[PDB]
This record gives structure tokens, sequence and C-alpha cells, in this order.
């Protein structure tokens, strides 16, 4: 059946199922209601940097229509809502003045979900640095960010932190240290040859670190003036794609594994563990920072779950260790990606490039997390792929590969949870089309279709196929 024997009863108890946005890709009034830019607003209103030279100035504008988009979501039977909160929109400069119509926004929003008993799942950032930051301090090259951050977490949690009781730290840090600061193609735009200045060697490390030490910061806040209180939980949000070996050979067993190290382990195994994972200290040598033993068990043990983006998955080949000059984060690696076997691509692709459609590769993910950090706790935080620009509305709403992604993935999902991994939710990334990074508008990833340009909200077949899924 469409479902494919998928429905409540096919997950835990309890288990939650939502669905995603994030405060830039989807609010709208970037530059009102108090609202101070951030380093996406500076990127985006440069010409060239995104496609079309478009922005998210007015985005979907949930910003006036977040009832429309509430009720919406109850009526798809979902119990949880992951959205974020705009670092600028709170702090128009990142620290002192609050605006307070910033505050009453996210009052409202909160309380009408709760209102509608859909529960908050909250974000403290997802990309959105307030500009003033970015140039007072540089950002997350100073470790500053770390008192800066917490600063801005205590006024979230002393605000909100009576009605919400599942707040995330960051969103995928490995993306803004690698785009950010590796390749140089996302704000600030740093990277060995950039006309901002940056080393590609150098700094994706120093970013990941200090993210790791900020929200350890801002949990143990969290810990020891609000959770006596509050009772609620705080975890991070952490990107995780899946590297298959092409063969069994001991080079490509190794390479695989190498990319799992650098990819999730960089994040993980300080969370979980600790230390760094031994192959980065190994390679990365002196260019990965060093936890001191206090800073260390600071961050050991601070996420309360693990939130895992997952999309897709890549075979990796492997080569002898070679002792090179260190180029960048990514060249570290030492490992070779490809996208087939035996003849055969991985998977067919969506409309963004990286995004090859693998649901085998949610299991991988799953179970080795489950299998190598001791079952922590996971929330699937955003899976889902993209339709192309330049669709009709009637061809956007039939998308019946969307479809047939979810019920792959959730099957494959379902299969490692019946296996024992300790996963608590899976959220859908996204409720809406939305503004889609260096993409714009030219990438389709809701459940509900958005007309860009009258506003309106239409259900897509999926939007349908989790009401059906989800009903109680
Ligand atoms: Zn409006």
């Amino acid at each position: 059946n469409w479902l494919g024997g998928l429905s409540r009863a096919a997950f835990p108890k309890r288990f939650v199922f939502g669905t995603v946005t994030s405060a830039y890709q989807v609010e709208g009034m970037a530059a009102s209601g108090g609202r101070g830019p951030s380093i996406w607003d500076a990127f985006a209103h440069t010409p060239g940097n995104v496609a079309g030279n478009q922005n998210g100035d007015v985005a979907t504008d949930q910003y006036h229509r977040y009832k429309e988009d509430v009720n919406l979501m109850k009526s798809l039977n979902f119990d949880a809502y992951r959205f974020s909160i705009s670092w600028s929109r709170i702090f128009p400069d990142g620290e002192g003045r609050v605006n307070q119509e910033g505050v009453a926004y996210y009052n409202n929003l909160i309380n009408y979900l709760l209102q509608k008993g859909i529960t908050p799942y909250v974000n403290l950032y997802h990309y959105d640095l307030p500009l003033a930051l970015e140039k007072k301090y540089g950002g997350w090259l100073n470790a500053k960010m770390a008192d800066l951050f917490t600063e801005y977490a205590d006024f979230c949690f002393k605000t909100f932190g009576n009605r919400v009781k599942h707040w995330f730290t960051f969103n995928e840090p490995r993306i803004v240290a690698l785009l950010g600061y590796d390749q140089g193609t996302n704000p600030p735009k740093r990277c060995t040859k950039c006309a901002a200045g940056g080393n590609s060697a150098t700094e994706p490390y120093i970013v990941a670190h200090n993210f790791l030490l900020s929200h350890a910061a801002a949990v143990a806040r969290y810990r020891t003036k609000y959770q006596a209180a509050q009772q609620g939980k705080v975890g991070i949000v952490l990107d995780f794609n899946w590297y298959e070996a092409l063969s069994n050979s001991t080079e490509d067993q190794a390479a695989a594994q190498r990319a799992r190290d650098f990819h999730i382990g960089w994040y993980l195994d300080p969370l979980i563990n600790g230390h760094y994972p031994q192959i980065m200290q190994d390679l990365v040598k002196d260019r990965l920072p060093k936890f001191t033993p206090e800073q260390a068990r600071l961050v050991k043990g601070s996420a309360d779950y693990i939130g895992i983006n997952q999309y897709t998955a890549s075979y990796m080949k492997g080569q002898q260790l070679m002792q090179q000059t260190p180029t960048s984060y990514s060249a570290d690696w030492q490992v070779t990606y490809v996208f087939a076997k035996n003849g055969k691509p991985i998977g067919p692709q969506a409309n963004s490039n990286w995004l090859y459609i693998v649901p085998w590769g949610m299991y991988g993910c799953v179970n080795y997390i489950k299998q190598k950090y001791g079952n922590p706790t996971v929330v699937i935080t955003s899976n889902g792929m993209d339709q192309p620009a330049n669709l009709s509305r009637d061809q956007y709403l039939r998308d019946t590969t969307r479809v047939h992604f979810y019920r792959s993935y959730l099957t494959q999902l379902k299969k490692a949870i019946d296996e024992g991994a300790n996963v608590a939710g899976y959220f859908a990334w996204s409720l809406l089309d939305n503004f889609e990074w260096l993409s714009g508008y030219t990438s389709k990833f809701g459940i509900v279709y958005v007309d860009f340009n009258t506003l309106e909200r239409h259900p897509k077949a999926s939007a349908y196929w989790f009401r059906d899924m989800l009903k109680h």
C-alpha cells in the first residue's frame, strides 16, 4: 500500500514526528520588526552570491502567517515543530539591547504551537550569526564566541524555557566549518585563495572547536541555572551522510571509516568520549586544537540527545596514507569519493547535485552511531529531498519521488530502530519550500508547496502521505 506498512504503530510508543524550518529560510521580515542583519543578509544581498540574486528578505513570510502554518502542520498530524530563533531578531547587535518586538514574535509562535498541541523543538542557531558579531569579534574564529553565545542562550532559556523543553544549540557546525572556512562558498567566504582572507587548513578546525566549546558553555549554564526549575533538555544538530567502502579491501574500509571520523566523529567523539577522533589527532596534528582536561570534561556528556541531519550516502575508495603538505580540512581525509559500484550509481540524484537518493544510508548512519557511541539518544532532525525550479504548481504537488523518498528512508530508519537503535524522533526537512541558501528559491524541499509570487501554501502529495501515516 502507499504507506508501505508504515504508521505510528510501526514506531516506538511516544516516538515524535515533526517538520523543520529555520529562521532565515522561512520567516522573512529580515530588516523589519527590529531585526538586525545576519551574515547571511549581507552575503545574500551581494550580487552573484545566491541563485538569481535572491535573498531571505521576505522568504515564505512565516512571520505574518505563522498561525496558518501551525494550523497546517496540526492538520497533517505532526506532534512537533523544529524551528530556530534568529539571534539578530532578539539582539540586533548580537549583544546588549533586546529587541522586544522580536521576543514577542517567538512568544506568540511558541504559545500558538502549545495551544495547538505541537511541541516546540527550538534551535538557537542556524547559520545566522549577527553581522555585528562577525565584524566586531571575527565570528567563530574567536574563542569569545563561547561567552557571547552563552549570554544569548541564557536570555532564551530565561525568556522561553518555562514553555520550551527541547532545545538545540547549533545546526550542522561541520557545514559552517566546511563551506564558510574551507571552500569559502558560504559566509564569511574564507579560504586559502579567498578575497576575504583565510586558511582552509587551519580555520575549519578553529571554528569547529569554538562551536564545541560554545555548545558546552551554553549547556553548563542551562544545567547550573535553569534546569532545576525548567526540567528541559538541550542537544545539538550534526549532519551525517553515510560512507560505504567501495570494496572489502583493507584500504577501502579504512577510507570509509576515515570519512566517518572526519565527518561525524569530529563532533561526536568530543561530545560522547571527550576527545577528537584518533585519526584526526594523527593526521591533522598541530592544526587540531587541544581541549584542556577541564574543557574536555565540560564538552563530554554535554548533549542530552544528538540531532542527526541525514540525507545521502557516498562510496569511498582508499589509498596508502601519505605524508602531505596540509592544504585543507577536505584534503586531510585522504579519501576518494565514488558514486557508482559494479557499474551502477549509488542512487539517482534529487535536484541538489550532492543529494543522492540512498535510503540504506539512513540505516547505515543510525546503526553506526548505535554501535560506535554506546547507543546515545538520537533524533533525526532533518531528512528530505528537493524538486527543481520552474515546475508548474500541479507538478510540485504531484511529488511522487518525495513520497517514495520518505517511505523508503522511514522503512530503513524503522529497520535500525527495530534492531535496537535509540532513536526518539524524526523530523522532515522541510514543512515548506523555502530559501535554500546558495540555491535561493531554485530548490524546493517542502512537503508543502509555496507559490513565491502569491505566498500561498498548497500541501503536496507527500504532506497527505504524512497525514495518512501519522493519524492518531
Ligand atoms: Zn507579511
